[PDB]
């Protein structure tokens, strides 16, 4: 694949992981140590490299995060490989996020829906989602680590 394996957490250190094929943020209250889902953070050639466009995938890029096609965005995991996006076999814009590095952490803004950021809620082990409401309770900064 060539993609680098990433473990990521929010700034409150809740781990991003898969449960019933959903991306949850938590895993701090288990007996089992959970390391987190392997995240693919792959740059998008099909957009301008100015605001660091990336596509986020899980399970070795066999599934990718999308913001949908609707009037408002909605975070879902799609059975679309990171390869078919990269090779141009499928439209990638709803799969694209602008990455913003802020010191130790990074934030992800939907390219299809500006102002909407990949976020987590304060409540433990709830689905990762999107928000326009920055600061406050929604966590929009993420730590990144190679596995």
């Amino acid at each position: 694949s060539g993609a680098l394996c990433f473990r990521m957490k929010d700034s409150a250190l809740k781990v991003l992981y898969l449960h019933n094929n959903q991306l949850l943020a938590g895993g701090l209250h288990a007996g089992k140590v959970i390391k987190g889902e392997e995240i693919s953070v792959v740059p998008n050639r099909w957009l301008d490299a100015s605001l660091s466009p990336v596509i986020l995938g899980v399970q070795g890029g066999s599934q990718c995060l999308s913001c949908g096609v609707g009037q408002e965005p909605t975070l879902t995991l799609e059975p679309v490989n990171i390869m078919e996006l990269y090779l141009g076999a499928k439209e990638s814009k709803s799969f694209t996020f602008y990455r913003r590095d802020m010191g130790l952490t990074s934030s992800f803004e939907s390219a299809a829906y500006p102002g909407w950021f990949l976020c987590t809620v304060p409540e433990a082990d709830q689905p990762v989602r999107l928000t326009q409401e920055l600061g406050k309770s929604y966590n929009t900064d993420f730590y990144f680590q190679q596995c």
